[PDB]
């Protein structure tokens, strides 16, 4: 179920910026808000999650990189 909803969610999201399978900073931290309201923490460690999260993406967290993310979440 988990994948498949995250994946839903993910798609979504990344849809709102024209690319259907990836999350700019802006939208991964978006979804995470609204999905995840405590996992960011507090906004600044977007930059350090992100970096983490992101590392071949870079620019944008493709789902490929958002399934580490989910390694995190656990759900």
């Amino acid at each position: 179920k988990s994948p498949e909803e995250l994946k839903g969610i993910f798609e979504k999201y990344a849809a709102k910026e024209g690319d259907p399978n990836q999350l700019s900073k802006e939208e991964l931290k978006l979804l995470l808000q609204t999905e995840f309201p405590s996992l960011l923490k507090g906004m600044s460690t977007l930059d350090e999650l992100f970096e983490e999260l992101d590392k071949a993406g870079d620019g944008e967290v493709s789902f490929e990189e958002f399934q580490v993310l989910v390694k995190k979440i656990s759900q």
